[PDB]
């Protein structure tokens, strides 16, 4: 498979030992936790009451303090009322069931927490929500919260998350977005399609302090049919390795502010149309002059279709990654059998 999936599916079954996943994860996400040694907790309901989540709700296992192993005790197509903040020491966990969020509402949200893994859900449909009150957390209470955008998954002030193996496609706005200080975070395994803006890693060209930001994406499958921000970063640092690429539809990989991008092992097949043979984009250029500074680089990446990447900085070894972090990235042209199993477990 890669060396994420290697971990939990080689001499283990899942079924019957779930948190094994958790001592699998690599990039800067690897220290993520989720539940692992919280009990677990099983969804047996598909309401939700926003202020007041019940027992058996997503809800109320996502909210809960303690640490939690959130599982589904059956297929379930779930449309919640309002976004759904998960608390840290969570993981959501779609494996053995077909779990299907947003449906025409908000999607989940993680705000000033950590550990948080979700893993083998899909997520499609999300939409704008409305102004309105929530139960944050079990430990916040009921808070106001404004109108949000329709996007999968969103992260402010996040760190230590995993997004794993999830299927994500045709939101209104985005699929993942990471703002504001978010940091140590891999997005692995997951299947990106029909949809446009993918992947926002920082979110406005004032918030210097995503600087420190690093984000692993690897493994992804992206497409077919996404759009363009595969990813889209700014500030920061992302390390983007061993995805296989459908023909985007802007381009592929780019970004402003000056982010350090490390492409290493992609597969790219461009589109027919020339003026989209680009992967690359850079946003805001104060001059080519300043625009070369950027470090972006292009290691082993595999190119099909009259696709191609434009590097800028010098050409360096990856030295990014701590032991604990630190994984290997094949030539490009394995990244079509590294990503085979992309999206959810079944």
């Amino acid at each position: 498979d890669n060396p994420i999936d290697s971990c939990w599916r080689g001499d283990s079954n899942w079924d019957q030992n779930r948190m094994k996943l958790a001592d699998c994860a690599v990039g800067f996400g690897s220290s993520t936790m989720g539940g692992k040694g919280g009990d677990f907790y099983t969804v047996t309901s598909t309401d939700d009451n926003p202020v007041n989540p019940t027992p058996g709700t997503l809800r109320y296992g996502a909210t809960r303090e303690k640490a939690l192993w959130i599982i589904f005790s059956q297929n379930m197509n779930i449309k919640l009322k309002m976004p759904l903040y998960v608390a840290g020491h969570k993981t959501i966990d779609g494996r053995g069931a077909d779990v299907h969020l947003g449906n025409g509402g908000p999607c989940l949200f993680m705000r000033k927490v950590s550990h948080v893994i979700l893993h083998s859900l899909h997520i499609h449909g999300c939409n704008t929500s409305v102004l309105g009150d929530v139960l944050v957390s079990e430990s916040i209470g009921v808070e106001p919260v404004h109108a949000q955008d329709g996007d999968a998954i969103t992260m402010r002030n996040v760190t230590n998350a995993w997004i794993d193996h999830n299927s994500l496609s045709d939101c209104s706005d985005g699929l993942i977005d990471v703002t504001l200080g978010s940091t140590g975070i891999t997005i692995s395994n997951n299947h990106f399609f029909n949809h446009h803006k993918v992947m926002l890693l920082g979110h406005d060209d004032t918030y210097d302090d995503d600087k420190s930001m690093k984000v692993t994406v690897a493994f992804n499958q992206f497409g077919p049919n996404a759009g363009q921000r595969m990813p889209r970063a700014r500030y920061g640092l992302v390390h983007v390795a061993n995805n296989n690429y459908d023909p985007w539809n802007i381009y592929a990989i780019g970004g402003s502010s000056n982010p350090t991008i490390l492409s290493e092992g992609n597969s790219f097949t461009a589109p027919s149309e020339s003026y989209k043979k680009e992967v690359t984009k850079r946003i805001g250029c104060e001059s080519p002059s300043a625009c070369a500074n950027w470090v972006w680089r292009s290691t082993r990446d595999a190119f099909i279709n009259g696709a191609y990447f434009v590097s800028s900085g010098k050409t360096e070894e990856t030295n990014i990654y701590n032991s604990n972090e630190a994984f290997k990235v094949e030539n490009g042209n394995a990244a079509p059998q590294l990503t085979k199993n992309a999206g959810v477990v079944t």
